[PDB]
């Protein structure tokens, strides 16, 4: 049996402020802080350690895992930064507030963009400043591998090969994998990991802040999963 440990990351500023964030690399407030700090105490408590930790290149998610090293007292462990653990690209709507888009395209168009799970929100322009072709963090990526948009599927197809490459391997080494990262990359991982359809992935939310457990078996899957800590805030 394995365990795998996700957490998605605590409140970002643009969360505060309601607005599509995607591959902006905007930082935690202090209550997203705060939400790490909690998740690592309470791995701490219940006795879980890791041997590596996989993440994206985003500081939110990032930092998040910082705060959980910190409190668990494993700061010095292996860290995978990829680039494929990243948020769904959110394209042209990174940056607009929610409820103003609803406003103006409806709430029938923004369900599409929010949930279609193949058809992906309206691009960036290749000229944006928001474009990744000039970032460092993706300065090794195959330009033609760079989203200006993705849905879920291609967030899916994006994120998988990290798994089979890199995190599969080292679970099945016997290392205690910690994967801190986004609602729409864990979801992708979940996805594959329960065999998810596409119809059904697109329901599932995931809470900030909360260590997602994984028991995996000898074939890599799942026997279970559970949240830790208070079960009925948590269902709340």
């Amino acid at each position: 049996m394995y365990k795998l440990v996700l957490i998605r990351h605590g409140e970002s500023t643009w969360n505060k402020e309601n607005r599509f964030t995607g591959w902006v690399d905007v930082d935690l407030t202090e209550q997203g802080n705060r939400e790490a700090r909690q998740a690592g105490q309470l791995l701490k408590e219940a006795g879980y350690t890791f041997d590596i930790a996989y993440t994206s290149v985003l500081k939110r998610a990032i930092r998040t895992l910082w705060h959980v090293q910190d409190q668990m007292d494993l700061m010095y462990v292996p860290v995978v930064h990829s680039w494929r653990l990243n948020e769904r690209h959110y394209g042209a709507l990174s940056g607009l507030n929610k409820a103003e888009t609803a406003a103006k395209y409806g709430d029938e168009q923004v369900l599409v963009w929010r949930r279609s799970y193949d058809t992906p929100p309206p691009a960036l322009e290749p000229g944006d400043e928001r474009a990744p072709y000039a970032d460092p963090r993706y300065a090794k990526v195959p330009r033609e591998q760079l989203p200006l948009t993705e849905c879920l599927k291609d967030t899916v197809a994006r994120v998988l090969p990290l798994w089979n490459e890199s995190i599969a391997p080292a679970v099945k080494a016997g290392k205690q994998v910690l994967i801190a990262a986004h609602g729409n990359s864990l979801r992708a991982l979940i996805k594959y990991l329960d065999g998810i359809s596409d119809a059904d992935i697109v329901g599932l939310n995931i809470p900030n802040g909360v260590p997602l457990v994984y028991e995996l078996d000898e074939s890599l899957t799942p026997i279970r999963h559970y949240y830790l800590g208070d079960q009925e805030a948590i269902a709340k």
